Parts: structure tokens; sequence; C-alpha cells
């Protein structure tokens, strides 16, 4: 059949998926219409006709979570009519990452539903064993709706506001947690974040950077926005470099087009020697997002889902030689990955041939050369006193050995 494409109350256009299998999309003459228009997906450029391309089946396929056991799971709950997509998008599609809302054709303000403690932690305890939202992730992750102090299920079409997380590993929750409080206090553009309780429950909630309150908090806003996949066309399959995924060149030259083209390339060349300092070995293409503004012009967003791989290190085998960023730097005779193997000089080498000036990149890793120590230091504040130290061990002693390669030469 066919699902209705809403952002915001403004009619899209509509998607459908034909007997023969094939998804089409086309946008809606009264959205094209607009002196403000904008596209769903750079792989989806204003047009008037009926698209037909692969990219209209991938760009709806990556709104929904990779994992086909997290597929399952979602037919189970609500009933889907099969494991195919548009299927499930007919049922979560109400609320999903960026501000698309999808609404059967076959159906016609703000309000919201608070939650006890003990119905949230049915709520978030039913994921891992007015509820339509889709979350993009490797886990099973759902949202909910903040109103001052209290969780909430929006009614209606009211969005939510924060992604939550549940443990994977089984210290994933404080792994981000002290992750993006790293990161923050080491000037990068990440978004705030909390640990909730709920019973016996413990998650993560982040704030959401594609939703937006007016001045006068009574409406809440969707912000348009896609993944890399996404913005090129690609199926969420080949997200990682080495399965033909863009790495660090293809998304640098992407970027020199943004309507923020220098701090963009700076943010995400920073954003490369912090995932090496904190051992984050999955900052795949799904892991970078850009907004998409009125008349298609972007922007880099925030970073996000980021997690450190050297709690996992000893434990079963992993070893500190095994880890690998997932965007390799240049080498001299080729590539460098190994985290252990990475200095300064190859950072300032992938800098010279991306065109990315070397007093910026100087400049890069000299603050994370003065700045580190600091930050590790600072970030345990916030910490809760129920934090695992092996997580702070873990990551605070391998920042340390890193960053000494920084220090040594800045
Ligand atoms: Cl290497």
């Amino acid at each position: 059949p066919k699902l209705v494409t809403w952002m915001n109350n403004q009619r899209v256009g509509e998607l459908t998926k034909l007997a023969n299998g094939a998804h089409t999309f086309k946008y809606a003459p009264e959205w094209l219409a607009s002196r403000y228009a904008r596209p769903l997906s750079l792989s989806l450029p204003l047009q008037r006709g009926n698209i037909t391309s692969d990219a209209v089946f991938n760009f709806f396929d990556n709104l929904l979570p990779d994992s086909p056991i997290v597929r399952d799971r979602i037919v189970k709950r609500y009933h889907a009519k099969s494991r195919q997509p548009f299927d499930l998008l007919s049922e979560i599609g109400r609320d999903s990452v960026g501000a698309v809302t999808l609404i059967p054709e076959d159906e016609t303000i703000m309000a919201w539903e608070k939650l006890t403690e003990a119905r949230l932690e049915e709520v978030l305890t039913a994921y891992k064993a007015d509820f339509r939202i889709s979350v993009a992730g490797a886990q099973e992750k759902t949202a909910l709706l903040r109103i001052g102090n209290d969780w909430c299920i929006p009614k209606g079409i009211t969005p939510t506001t924060h992604i939550i997380k549940l443990p994977i590993l089984s210290q994933s929750v404080d792994n981000e947690y002290y992750c993006l409080l790293l990161a923050k206090e080491l000037g990068l553009n990440v978004p705030d974040a909390e640990i909730i309780k709920a019973g016996n429950v413990r998650a993560l909630a982040v704030e959401r950077f594609d939703r937006r309150w007016n001045a006068e908090r009574t409406v809440l806003l969707r912000l348009p926005q896609e993944d890399m996949c996404q913005t090129f066309g690609l199926p969420s399959s080949v997200k990682y470099e080495s399965d033909g995924g863009p790495g660090i060149a293809r998304i640098m030259a992407f970027l020199m087009g943004s309507s923020e083209a220098l701090k963009d390339r700076y943010d995400f060349m920073k954003f490369q020697v912090f995932q090496w300092l904190i051992g984050a070995t999955q900052g795949h293409a799904k892991n970078f997002s850009v907004f998409i503004q009125a008349g298609g012009s972007y922007r880099l967003t925030p970073f996000y889902d980021i997690i450190s791989a050297f709690p996992v290190l000893g434990g079963t085998g992993i070893h500190i030689s095994d880890l690998k960023l997932a965007m390799g730097l240049n080498a001299s005779k080729g590539k460098k990955t190994a985290i252990d193997k990475i200095y300064p000089r190859h950072f300032l080498a992938t800098a010279k041939v991306l065109r990315f000036p070397e007093v910026q990149m100087h400049e890069i890793l000299s603050d994370f050369a003065r700045m580190i120590p600091a930050a590790l230091d600072n970030v345990k504040t916030s910490l809760p006193t129920d934090f695992p130290e092996n997580v702070v061990t873990a990551v605070e002693s391998n920042v340390l050995r890193l960053h000494g390669r920084l220090s040594r030469e800045y």
C-alpha cells in the first residue's frame, strides 16, 4: 500500500511498495512548490516523478535497526504483517530518527502520559525481552519524552526527546556515558546524556539533537537529518570501509560542500584523533550524520554512539594490539589502522593528502596534548558513586598511554 511521509505536519510525499517488491517514492506537489523545499535525502533530490532507484529502499531501510534479531522482536511486538521494511515502518514509523513521520494512507497537539517508575521499568525492560518509535542502531534502543524530571510516552505524533539505550559489554551504558562526558570536556560537539534508573534497570538516556523545543515550550519540533549511508545512497550493509563504505577521504571531500565546511572538516578530523585516543573501533559510516537544511544545503550533526573498546581488553582474549579504527589513516605503504601503531605522523600525512591545513592539524594534536590530563580528572566529578571502577581504569590508563605520544611531540 502507501505510507504518507510527513515532516512536522507538512506532507512531503508518499512511499509505495509495488506488487513486484520494488519501493518507489513521489514528492507531493505542494512540497515541491515551496521556496524552502528540501529533499528527504541528498540521495533523493527534489523532482516531480516517481523515484524508483535503489536509493529509495536504502534510505527507508536505514531508518530501522540494522539487527535481524531486533527486527524479529519488532514484528512480534506489533504483529507486523511481515519482516519487510515497509511493513515495519507501517508500525513504528511515527517517530523516527530525523523528521520523517510515516503514517498509513488509510489513516486520518502536544500531549503525553507521565510514567510511574514502575511503568518506566516495564516499558524499558520490555525491549530486552501511542508507542510507534523507530531508532537506528546496532542493538535494541528506544525513545521517550522528558517533561521536567519525568519520563513520558508521547501521544499521537508528539515527538520523543531522548534515545534510551540498555546494556549490550554488560557495561556499555556506563562506557558510553563516560565517553560522552570526556568528549564534551575536550570540546567536541556531542549530546548530553544521563544514566537513568528504573527499579532494577540501568539505561542511558541521550538527548536528541534531531529535536528542538520552540522558545515558549508549547511545540516540540523534529529536525531533518540523515546518516552517511543515506546521503551516498548506500545500504547499511556497506557501512564499514572494508565493505565498500565511505572512509575519511570520501567524507572529508563531501564536507567541502557543507554550509559549515571549515568547522565541519576540523571537527571531523578532531573526532578521528579522539576516537584513536579512546579506542573507539566502531566509527563506521552510520555513526556520522548531517542536518538537511532548507534548499538541500547541509552541515554535520554532533557525534554520537561513542564507546571505547578498552574495557573489553584482557577479559576474554582481545589484546590492545588487536584494536583497529573503523576508518583507517594514511601510512607510507598503504593505510594505518592499529590504534597501538598510530602516531601524530599518520594524522599529519592524512591531513596533507586531504588538503586539511597542517596548522589546523597541529592545533588539534597540541590541544589534546595539553588538555587530556585535566579532562580525565574533571569527568570523575560527574560519575555516580556506583559507576564501575574497571571502566574508568581501563579507559584512563589507555588514553594516558596514547596521550604520551602527543605530549612528547607537543
Ligand atoms: Cl597499522
